[PDB]
């Protein structure tokens, strides 16, 4: 009921929880999250999604950050018309169902008042707390550039020029998001977002790692992603189709079993399916067939719309 | 002598000495130094702008880089109008005889398209490529600044929307024309000057520590300030005294002194006066008051200038 314990609902981190009571009280109120462009929308790009058309609904105005500059930046991509993959981003996002204010990167970060207060920034940032800010972000080159302590400071100055009370990320952002909170004027609170685990169980869920489920994949292909997956038994941490469960899932929902082992077990609560898994009561094979369908459904409106 | 000579003359270092010679074949050419605009002129800034003059007399057109947004990123100073400073120093620049574009760094340094090689720069820098030719412009901050990394790329970029043949500075800044010289496609020419000891003799001549002579310090100034300078009897080098006889002072010169202990004696070039001070037969009161007298002659047409 409440829009704090909705806004906080799957959120690692929320920096702090007090000073966002605060600014909820405030009549007009501004939300922001950056992304950069990738070529294909994976499920990590939904559960951002989800959380700002959770402050968009709590009254939030939505600002959607599309990093076109830092694919040169952070050699994501040497391609110019990055501008295009970013399109298609904006226009999943709307299919999604976000109406928000999408603010390209190259459009406000060559403005020479914006370039000024960038090397203001960087009169206050050390060496030392910006790389720091980039262990889980950069790509740590054998012979690093410097590059890589600019990405941090006009990540920083942007959120200035954006205004945003609510500054969301995943919680790979969150050095960058404390040096912005010592920087900068105003104290923007952070909303940090879990980072998911890939279907191979080694690394986090990213489209180059190739370990990732699209929302614009086809149901066999999500079918085959799932059942390939890294689930195993007596496993909730580290399990990527149970944290699909604690997050995209709907309760209550019917599994479908056999009464001669068990009998038709509907769920109402992830903690009831956490406990189930837990003390190996239901098997990843039934547990992959019933995630996998749902997930199917819950994407299917998405494609359709594309 | 030719116009090659004539460039050489008091520089430490010329990066290269064969492409130097087929720049000055090309009919229209040019070269750019930069400063960082300070209150007082001191001679260090002279020397510096002595060779801007050589090159102007060999037909490069000049160029003179005010570093007014460096003032905060090196933080030289926090005062806003730092412009009406530099002002006047364009005035001073001019009287020693040098005309050439001035181009204030805040004009330009903030450019979308100067912005944005910037990055595309840091994408081939590294930090510790940065970090080295940064150590003898420093601050020796103990925990250093993103803006001491940027600081070189800057120039580096600055140096490239200048398009300046020949890129000249002190020889501190040695490095940073390295990596113009690997990074930018053009291939600029490198000329730096030597660095000038200051009065104290332990430090650099510079307008904080006070150990300059600047030119428009007041005749009796120079006089008490150069009594007051550390010229060690047999020692040419660090001696700053020695130095403003190298690079300033105009020869045949004849040195007063009574008939007794050797007569007037007359020093046709730096060389033979370098051999007596280390041959002991020149005093340093001898030579720091004759050195100070030749001073204020070169410094007269400059400092009148100024007045009124
Ligand atoms: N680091 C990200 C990419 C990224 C790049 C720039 C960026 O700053 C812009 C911004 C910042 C805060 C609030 C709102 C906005 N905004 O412009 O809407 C945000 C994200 C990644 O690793 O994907
Ligand atoms: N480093 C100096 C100050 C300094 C600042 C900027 C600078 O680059 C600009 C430039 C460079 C070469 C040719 C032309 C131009 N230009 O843009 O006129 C050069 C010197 C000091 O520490 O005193």
């Amino acid at each position: 009921m409440d829009e704090f314990e909705m806004i906080k609902r799957n959120t690692s981190e929320i920096i702090s929880e007090e000073e966002l009571r605060e600014v909820l009280k405030k009549d007009e109120k501004s939300a922001g999250i950056g992304f950069e462009p990738s070529g294909k929308i994976h499920l990590g790009h939904y559960l951002q999604i989800k959380k700002m058309i959770d402050l968009q609904n709590a009254g939030f105005d939505i600002i959607i950050g599309l990093a076109d500059l830092h694919a040169y930046l952070n050699q994501k991509g040497e391609l110019d018309e990055i501008r295009k993959i970013g399109d298609y981003n904006k226009k999943v996002f709307e299919a999604m169902g976000l109406k928000a204010k999408y603010v390209y990167g190259s459009e406000e970060q060559l403005d020479k008042d914006y370039t000024l207060n960038v090397y203001r920034l960087a009169l206050k940032t050390t060496l030392k707390r910006a790389r720091r800010s980039m262990e889980l972000i950069a790509r740590e080159d054998e012979n690093p550039k410097v590059a890589e302590v600019i990405y941090p400071i006009m990540q920083v100055n942007s959120i200035h020029y954006e205004g945003v009370d609510v500054a969301v990320g995943g919680m790979e952002q969150r050095k960058i998001h404390m040096l912005a909170r010592e920087l900068l004027p105003k104290k923007v609170v952070c909303i940090h977002n879990p980072v998911l685990t890939g279907l191979d169980g080694e690394g986090k869920m990213s489209s180059s790692k190739g370990n990732f489920i699209a929302v614009d994949d086809s149901p066999e292909e999500i079918r085959a992603k799932i059942k390939k997956a890294y689930c195993p038994a007596g496993v909730v941490e580290g399990n990527p189709i149970m944290e699909i469960a604690k997050y995209f899932l709907e309760y209550p929902l019917t599994i479908k079993r056999p009464e001669k082992f068990g009998g038709d077990l509907t769920v109402n609560s992830y903690e009831e399916l956490e406990s189930l898994f837990k003390n190996k009561e239901l098997h990843p094979m039934r547990l992959k067939n019933a995630v996998a369908e749902e997930l199917i459904k819950i994407l299917e409106p998405i494609r359709k719309r594309l």
